[PDB]
């Protein structure tokens, strides 16, 4: 059956066959590929549509890559912050979905609860894209493998680790990613954290690895996780806006999964680094200048600013992180046309 | 004399002509029909302009409606939320709209001071639109009674219910449409609401139920103006933000004044229900569950968190509020090209 | 060596020839010509362009300058607040600047760290502009010598007074486009203000004016300096948002410094009064009355409301206050055209 | 929710709101006076896109409106006959199915088997516009009403008789019609054809009478029947040509209910005469004169070669037959283009 | 020298060489991409252009193909049916082309002699594709490559079966396309049919293996073929339909060549299942039930509809035969494209 995701939301890639998700990945390059020729100057298919993008909590990479593809297409935008996208408050979301849904062809949505994207998706009828939310980063996982397939070709069989935190959000997708992309997947960190990730999320990836060909494995040393790796995939420690008191728990069972050049020599050559940002790997930031000296003697890792990254891996050639961030905006601009359709 | 509103400003609708304010109804109607077939797509007589849309507090609706309806035109627009819409404070308002004046073709203001809009209006040079004050909701008032036209046709002598608090800017906004358009208005609600009216506004409407048809009348019985009834249009009890102490003695005077499915059935078979929104009709809203916990017990009436409409009476056929949210875009642009020019 | 502006960042106008500057203030007024005949409407040279303008302190007049030029040039923008545009708290400013580069084909900036504009013009690699900063308002000159020059033509060796706390960035800033346009300056204030200023601007400043011609005098007496000038301007006396013994203590040093009529009597029969905006003249906002009240006592200059110039003044035909505000506009648009190119 | 019906298939008209069958009427009548304006000119929505029409059985008028819709909207079209629409023989359904949805961004088809446009409806994954089946005619339908509504105005509660076959496609598709547009509906002929009546689409259609406000009805007595109607619609009685005997037992049954001046009379001075044609109203077709040869006795009717209606009847003012062919294709668009989306 | 088809008739693939063929593929695949970035909309190369397509036999995916191409790229399409496409009995088939090229830019033909095929191209003087004949199909053999380079990448040694009736068109043409893309073809079915392939096609091809660097193989047995193999391809069996005795000696020599999930076991993980399709591949087909009642024994595999494929194998994953019908359409554009010039 053609694919076709005309119509369809973003709300979980898991909604998606292999097939629909190799084509978002495989547009995402192409739609890259015409911008840098200018095409996107005479050819403006969404010219007469407008989307509106709403952030519960700002996410300025989010926002941007949305409000850039969105905008490169020909289609209006419509940025609604967080003071203006709070739900179910003041009103049901239910109500707010449906009037949503009389002024815009698209919704772009960040917040934390998926039934509220379900909301969104359920009585608008119009499509919906999950910009962020607990459970999920459908946009980002698209971005994140695109980055992967230029670097190294059809990925099936090849290796990525994702060390850190990796029963978060990011983590968890990046396991959907390589799922849907027939890859070798490590989580890497504490043992206790793989106890905390849906169970209905493993069993579809576990499919996933069967019809194309990955393996999810789990391990709790770094070293061994990085043999043979194609790509070392991390990200923050520490979620903003929190006590100490939960810092100090959170480093202390993370602090032996810091990506350092260690890791990185220990995997392939050709390997490659991704990471969402922000990343702390200095302490460029007041905020690790913050970390790194009220808990730099308790832990020497984080004495340095950096936490889930040394700066030294972070400024080697193995760092695409950028390009990665770049291709947020390609991604997106994949999304946005195959859903609401030229 | 010609209808040419061309370089005028929407700041109050009774400052406009019966025939004027048609024009704008019909005018809206017409732009939708347009915005249907895909006519906004080449057809875009405002490029080369730009809007400034203010907003002193908050509203979803009226901004989205903006937005999109100078999207569609061909227009810029700037949106300045409530950190930058201050008047009177850092500087004369008399100053700012000068410069607003230099820098756009057409100023949205949405703040309690309809003086705000005056001033406006007098220093901009540009049209200004009053997109909410204190006084009165004028572009609501055009999306309104488009609804009612759309569905009834000429709505001369047919009869409109306001129930609830019917003395805010909204219940004036619907009593001036009513008079704009020849219909008899029930002003339905406690009897000493009547006394918050404003008198020149009444002596207005008056002059209007005269010259149009139609009439004013107050009642305190919710199943006697009902009775033949093709329309009945409701709001909030509440004012967000204003104290607690203040609900409780509202929702005392209004606890009568509640829409139910008694009320839609002794009114005529074909009555719709408007309410422009958001609207508490069960209790997926915090503010909702609060109420029916807190007051619940005290006034059965919202227990289940219902305060001016049931959900009975939302979920129906009768309830047309959302078209009325998707007409808000449609009149707002009837009002901006009308006042701009092609 | 020729006016090659393209791929320049405006960090610093004293980064730029006198050659350079005429260029922008020339092109400025083309740009303002040519939007008056409506030659917008079908030439638009940065289609398929966009821009990313971040303000971590609100700057309205700043902001919609940018947002109608980059929009009747053609350009997406996208408007980053002060909630999204900090820099190094949760992220290094170098790899923020690094992802905008990624995104945008242009970076307006307005924050208080000049070293914080230097970082995106070194790491982001694309056009980075100036909003405003403590240390210096480039867009600000362009715009106002602009307006001078269409008052008076060729500038060089014309009168400009900066009256009052000229050691600020606006009265600095004026000195800095006085130089690059040959004009004889006089700032005139409390005495040790001069001993304040920057002495590297001050070398800068005057080998300009040693090339270009013109001077630079310091003045303690209001009309002596007015004399022959064709151009006064000021500027506000406060800082808001600072406290009162600051506020109290300047408002005593400057009480000599009102720019009035006689001043205004004793300059040029011709001259103009300029001033940035937002000016205290009157008692129209809440600010300057809460002056009037409590020390318009010790102070009678103040007793009406008016600071730094009286509402006689600004209501005068001298007045230019207000064409200045707008070609803050028309001098924007020069800045990103030649910077990011047709 | 919204009327959104891009995506939809019109697969069965009983899958659609009361609001998207409105809406598909009233913009049908709107793009029928743009077109009269010249307005699909320049105005070309569909440029890009490609549909399928294919006939198992030839049907002029419904190919013909396909082609003219589709074209004027600047859509390319397949055309493809009796031989080339062969369903299940060859090919399965599925897989065909699943192949014009690779190639075609819509497909309509015109078989026997309704379960062959429900195949293609699953399959193909884009819309499936039903041309005419045995158990119903959606595109006809909102024809019909799209032509009653362009004489009487808004349609509920006026009264419309079906005579003739009336338990044939047309007849219950005009039935539905009724019940979507709140009208009287009068079924009118042989009294045992309400015996196969689909027992779902009458429960579904009592239920819309309860919404709407119609009602339904069987007659027997074509003069009972035509009182008060301001619609008469029939049909042919022999769908040629299983022998020349059951004309015998068809004529036999229906021998009584030809639609005449008698029945006109009966109804109101403003009724009109609707059908779907081709009409049997005189002996210009050699159809027609064989039957009057082979069956002008027994019965006297049919001898003249009229069968379901008068030469006399079908030549007066009443008969709108001809507007409700035009408006076949005016209606085709409106599904055409609300279905693909501009 | 330069690969440059303009002008060139597609009558037999081995006219071209590698460099062409290559082409013709990666032109498919960029095409492809441009349709599904909406490219067509504004890039219509061949506007101005007419081709006319005939078909002596009806073949619906090749003319739907054809139609959508050739509309995509702007060109006007005639469709000229059996009754219409008939050579050499009204008139000689010399004198038609000649008569077509003066109308035309480009003629498909579909029929069985191959050489009105070549006087097509002889007497009109324009481009002409062969759409199918007795000897060979070259549109479906750069579909199909297309289909496997998309799925593998470079195709050089790798493995593709051919089993089935593999002398018929569809299978000497496979190994065409095998040879040009330098890949291992095995031949696998009735030891007999290799004595029935034409001798010069064969030493073409054993030529291009020599410069590409496949090889040809013959097999008689499913599993020992299948070892290592990428790519099955199998097509039907009996092209309807001589007797239902032909079918007896068909399904008689072919009965064990049945394509199941034994053989694709047998074959690689990865291995893809093609079929130029309609495929037998269970009841859901009159014609296939036919056969399994007057078959079902002898012949206990067609018993069940399933003839060339078990419709267990035409459902897993490997099938990728809708793909390489996609496919069908933008091959033919790039032969149309390339064929004609932009």
């Amino acid at each position: 059956m053609p694919v076709n995701l005309k119509g369809r939301s973003l709300d979980s890639l898991l909604n998606f066959t292999t097939e629909e998700v190799q084509h978002l990945i495989d547009l995402s390059i192409d739609l890259k590929k015409a911008k840098y020729q200018g095409l996107h100057i005479n050819n403006r298919p969404l010219v007469g549509k407008n989307i509106a993008i709403l952030f519960q909590k700002d996410s300025t990479r989010t926002r941007c890559a949305f409000e850039v593809a969105a905008s490169d297409l020909g289609a209006g935008v419509t940025y609604i912050g967080p003071s203006g996208s709070n739900m179910g408050k003041k009103e049901s979301i239910e109500d707010t979905a449906k009037v949503l849904g009389r002024f815009y062809d698209g919704i772009e949505f960040r917040g934390f609860a998926q039934s509220d994207v379900d909301a969104l998706v359920k009585y608008s009828g119009v499509p919906v894209w999950n910009g962020l939310t607990d459970d999920e980063h459908p946009t980002q996982i698209i971005a994140d493998f695109m980055t992967m397939k230029e670097k190294f070709g059809n990925l099936k069989n090849k290796k990525i680790v994702f060390i850190g935190d990796y029963k978060n959000n990011v983590g968890v997708s990046t396991m959907i990613g390589a799922a849907f992309n027939g890859m070798h997947v490590v989580m890497c960190g504490p043992d206790n954290y793989k106890n905390e990730i849906d169970k209905n999320v493993l069993a579809k990836c576990i499919e996933l690895f069967k019809r194309n060909g990955g393996s999810l494995r789990f391990s709790t040393d770094k070293i061994l996780a990085a043999q043979d790796a194609d790509v070392i995939y991390t990200d923050v420690w520490v979620s903003l806006g929190e006590p100490f008191e939960l810092f100090d728990k959170r480093i202390g069972e993370l602090k032996n999964f810091q990506v350092d050049m260690n890791m990185i020599k220990a995997a392939k050559n050709d390997v490659i680094f991704l990471h969402c940002l922000p990343a702390f790997h200095d302490d460029h930031t007041s905020f690790s200048k913050e970390v790194a000296t009220t808990l730099g003697a308790k832990y020497p890792i984080v004495a340095k600013g950096e936490m889930e990254v040394t700066d030294e891996v972070f400024q080697s050639l193995h760092n695409k992180a950028f390009d990665q961030a770049e291709n947020r905006m390609h991604s997106i601009k994949a999304i946005i046309l195959s859903t609401i359709g030229y």
